[PDB]
């Protein structure tokens, strides 16, 4: 049963194979390749062959999660790695991929079905998915991303794994600067303190 | 006319001494020490000796500086470095120092005198207080700290300048992890990198 976002164990351009969630796609069996298209096709409103912004906040993904424009941006800024303006479709691969598992990760942890997860139910489920963060933080990612809300919806808990995914991309860009000396083997403990740290910078 | 944050020129608990905004102090000359003391006791309308959040959001500040219940956390999150909810007077003749510096450097660049910059002009007076950011995140902080307003108001700058000097203190607090090899000297160009892209997080 496992989510962790470090340790996926398998079933393009270099933008695409060089980023951390490159291993997402080796979790896509052939046969979801294609059921994956029709969803591209769907959220590519203008049948561009590419989403923009725009699309990602008007369209439906797994589970029934939606995007605020804030979110959204999150997804292009964690996804677009050839900083182009455009989802394509092998972005939207790992986009999906992060997407469901994060969704399958929201149901095993929502125990009474209540469409929703408790403030302190928060930081075991961000656990699971790898983000080594403390309670202090994950109230904070809660109160950051709830709009008020008592509670974590689905929308909610993408908008928090959102900002989980592209805080890890903004420490792989700070971290291939040579300033800081050779790139360090991934650790995540080191980066639950970096996003702990990182997070108290929106509050 | 320096206003370099890393350069200022000389004219206390460990938690203190050991900021990287400790230099900020060097610069206040004898006579300042009273006049800063006075206005200490302004803020601190509770007479305990200490500056709470809700003073500092009811606080009076050089140039008639008011703060957002937003920046005031950060004002706390920069100056409060033994991290016990309360700024002492040593905390607090830093976090005046350092709003008389972005308070004269506003001043400086307001040339029109009309009480605000536009967002182009931001870059510039960022960059003569130290950080070395570029037009993109200059215009981004502009959007992110204006509450909507066409331009940067006093208020709005000094919004903009706490969260560049609390992102100075997140790095200082990510790179003292071992883990990261031994402490680099602090490179301006270098942290102005680290500044881009967390700001990019908080859109
Ligand atoms: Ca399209
Ligand atoms: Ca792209
Ligand atoms: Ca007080
Ligand atoms: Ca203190
Ligand atoms: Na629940
Ligand atoms: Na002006």
């Amino acid at each position: 049963a496992n989510f962790c976002l470090w340790n996926l164990q398998p079933i393009m351009p270099p933008s695409v194979r060089n980023t951390w969630w490159f291993p997402l796609l080796n979790t896509i069996p052939l046969d979801q390749y294609t059921r994956i298209y029709q969803w591209f096709m769907g959220v590519d409103r203008d049948r561009s062959g590419t989403l923009e912004i725009n699309e990602l906040m008007m369209g439906q993904f797994p589970g029934g999660i939606r995007l605020s424009p804030q979110t959204a941006l999150r997804m292009m800024r964690i996804f677009d790695t050839d900083f182009n303006g455009h989802i394509s479709f092998y972005e939207f691969m790992a986009m999906y991929k992060f997407m469901e598992l994060a969704y399958n990760l929201f149901v095993m942890n929502d125990r009474n079905r209540s469409g929703t997860l408790e403030p302190h139910e928060i930081l075991p489920a961000l656990q699971q998915l790898g983000f080594y963060i403390n309670q202090r933080t994950s109230l904070l990612l809660h109160r950051l991303f709830a709009r008020g809300m008592a509670f974590c919806d689905l929308n909610c808990w993408i908008a928090i794994c959102a900002f989980a995914a592209q805080t890890r991309s903004a420490y792989q860009m700070i971290f291939m600067n040579p300033y800081y000396g050779p790139m360090k083997p991934f650790n995540p403990m080191e980066f639950g303190k970096f996003l702990d740290v990182v997070t108290s910078l929106l509050e």
